[PDB]
């Protein structure tokens, strides 16, 4: 119910990802670690890069074990390459337990670590089927679970602050927590409504009907889950489809047709800006994405605002935005911009997702994010893509 201890132990923003703090080795090593539930590795810097200020020495612990095995990660925007071992490791804002774990010792980098993240490793939280060399790696939750009596769960409260934050601001504030082993009650309002999750790889979901400002987008649910639906703390924004940011796009130009933006705007790569306080939040629409319900032809929806689709970025006095819902060709991904509107619950134990009202959402007198249900929905196998 209450988890003061793990209570706003984030920090960062969707831009350069969220981090908690965590402990390797023995002594302690502290270093922060970008929280991922779109990967499986424990991998942190262990070599000197121009944007880290500290990162794993290996010789420096006693507990350190050299599994002699080398790990070559490449990816569509990076790659990561490094030396696997295992080490003792805690999260001192965390349950108050030490585990063995594997851990990636990054050796070599391409466009991974992000200059002023703050972050000096990643936490891969998905299953083992994605870790990598392979499935063998015992992804961390995994040996946490295994060794300490730590419940199988864990939830997320992103709070995105609703404008930029400078160098010293961000790391100042508190970003959010990441609830080990429970649900906290404070960090949302209303009730928490669960899709399942569909397979145990990345964390996978079926969205089921899409709505512009309550307009069905009427495509084949397939299209929506094409070829996979995930929930990804290591993405920023909100990826879709092709066919499906096509036509969301199109609906969302329409909805906001009062005024108009350049292409590079809807591209996601130019910024808008307003003069300060007057962002016209009420003419761009709210997004409602239905999910697979717990109970047979039962939906629930998930409302998001432009206050979480458009991303706080600095230019002057303006307040600035990047649209931050962007295509895919690798399927819908609800990237940081989506888990800011909500509380939500990693219940690995019953092989189901939560989502629920973030008490740190960003709106305005006007709107809020909603989580709402039941709905009576027919066919959601079907949603789901095959092959
Ligand atoms: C999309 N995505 C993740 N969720 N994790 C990784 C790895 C995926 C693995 C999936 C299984 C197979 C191997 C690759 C790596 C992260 C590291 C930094 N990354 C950023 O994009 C910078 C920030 C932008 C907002 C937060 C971070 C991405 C990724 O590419």
């Amino acid at each position: 119910g209450s988890f003061v201890e793990m209570v706003d132990n984030l920090r960062g923003k969707s831009g350069q990802g969220y981090y908690v703090e965590m402990t390797v080795g023995s002594p302690p090593q502290t270093l922060n670690i970008l929280v991922d539930t779109g990967s499986s590795n424990f991998a942190v810097g262990a070599a000197p890069h121009p944007f880290l200020h500290r990162y794993y020495q290996r010789q420096l612990s006693s507990t350190y074990r050299d599994l002699r095995k080398g790990v070559y990660v490449p990816y569509t925007q990076g790659k990561w390459e490094g030396e696997l071992g295992t080490d003792l490791v805690s999260i001192p804002h965390g349950p108050n337990v030490t585990v063995r774990a594997n851990i990636a010792a990054i050796t070599e980098s391409d466009k991974f670590f992000i200059n002023g993240s703050n972050w000096e490793g990643i936490l891969g939280l998905a299953y083992a089927e994605i870790a990598r060399p392979d499935d063998s790696l015992e992804p961390f939750f995994d040996s946490l679970v295994k060794q300490t009596h730590v419940p199988n769960l864990f939830s997320l409260q992103l709070c995105g602050a609703g404008f930029p934050l400078n160098q010293s601001e961000v790391l100042a504030s508190v970003g959010g927590s990441m609830i080990i082993g429970g649900i906290d009650h404070s960090l949302y309002t209303g009730s928490l409504w669960y899709t399942p999750i569909r397979r145990e790889w990345y964390y996978e979901v079926i969205i089921v009907r899409v709505e512009i400002n309550g307009q069905d987008l009427k495509m084949d649910c397939k299209e929506y889950n094409y070829d996979k639906s995930i929930v990804d703390s290591g993405t920023t924004n909100l990826r879709l489809p092709k066919k499906v940011f096509e036509a969301a796009v199109k609906s969302i130009k329409a909805a906001s047709s009062t005024e108009k933006f350049p292409d590079g705007f809807w591209l996601g790569e130019q910024l808008v800006c307003w003069q300060a306080g007057t962002t016209p939040w009420n003419i761009f629409p709210v997004i409602s994405l239905y999910l697979m319900g717990e109970v047979t032809n039962q939906s629930f929806r998930i409302t998001i605002l432009p206050q979480q689709y458009l991303r706080p970025v600095e230019d002057s006095q303006d307040d600035c935005y990047k649209f931050a819902i962007s295509q895919s060709s690798t399927g819908t991904v609800m990237g940081a911009v989506i888990m800011e509107g909500f509380y939500v619950v990693f219940d690995r134990a019953r092989k189901r997702i939560g989502f629920a009202v973030s008490a740190c959402h960003v709106h305005d007198e006007f709107r809020t994010a909603a989580v709402e249900g039941p709905f009576v929905t027919l066919d959601m196998e079907d949603c789901g893509y095959n092959i």
